[PDB]
Parts: structure tokens; C-alpha cells; sequence
């Protein structure tokens, strides 16, 4: 082929192969926020439970 | 240079950085996914730690 | 126009859409190593907990 035509192709190419990508991405970044949600539910969850034992140890006597 | 040149460059300059881009992608993508698994595990340890603190609550008759 | 300034303005478009990506890409990796750091510390916090729950059935008696 050509080199203009060449060219052509291969830019369609990465315009598509582009925009794969970015969906991807975009994708990765949703997926990561919800993620990260969870992880600060996980923390609260841990830090109440923390509280929890340390009550539960004061009412036994437990050091 | 003639822009022919140029262009043909540009373009395998293109295909090289995508490429990369798209094995990091990649990377990311399962990172996420062995995360997400740690996590999961993690709210099932946290819950079953929720139920043994509440039964311990039982035991000692803490409200 | 003519196709040789369009394939200049296609490749430049992608110079600049491959260069955001990259940038978004390199963002969501350090979100990632934040985000395992605070999974691997949660998963030492719920063991720690683990410990002190076995430590507490054992002090009550609790089977």
C-alpha cells in the first residue's frame, strides 16, 4: 500500500485502540472508588470492634 | 525531515507508548482484582469477629 | 484538507490523548499502592483482633 494510505490505517488504528483504553481506565477508576468505600467501611468496622474488646476486657479485668 | 517520515514515526512512537500503556492497564486490572479478593476476606473476617464479640457480649451479660 | 495535515492533526490529537491517559494510568497505580498499604494494615488490625477474641474466650471459658 501507499504510504498515505498506510498511515491513514494505522492512525484509525490507534484511534480506536485509544479509546479501548481510556474505557478501561475509566473503568479502573470506578471500580478502585468503590473499593476504596469499602476499605474505609472495613476500617470503621475494625476500629468499633477495637472498642468492643477493649470494653469487653475492662468489665473482666482483663490487662 | 520530510513529513512522511515524520508521520511514520510519530505513528510507531504511538504504538510503542500504547502498547506499554496497555500492558500497565493490564497490571493494574489484576492488582485491583487480587485486592478486591483480600477485601472481600477481610468483611468476612470482620463480620465473624462481630459475631464472636456479640456472643462473648451473651456470655458476660453485657448489653 | 488535505490528508497529510490531517494525519498531523489526527497524530497530535493522539500525542495528547496518550499523554492523559498516561497521566490518569500513573494516578491510579499510586491510588492502588495506598490502598494495599491500608489493606495490609487492615489485615494485621483484624488478626491483632483475632488474638485478643481468642485470648478473651479463653479467659471466660468460652468454647
Amino acid at each position: 500500500e501507499d504510504k498515505v494510505e498506510e498511515l491513514l490505517s494505522k492512525v484509525y488504528h490507534l484511534e480506536n485502540e485509544v479509546a479501548r483504553l481510556k474505557k478501561l481506565i475509566e473503568n479502573k477508576k470506578a471500580d478502585m472508588k468503590q473499593l476504596e468505600d469499602k476499605v474505609e467501611e472495613l476500617l470503621s468496622k475494625v476500629y468499633h470492634l477495637e472498642n468492643e474488646v477493649a470494653r469487653l476486657k475492662k468489665l473482666v479485668g482483663e490487662r
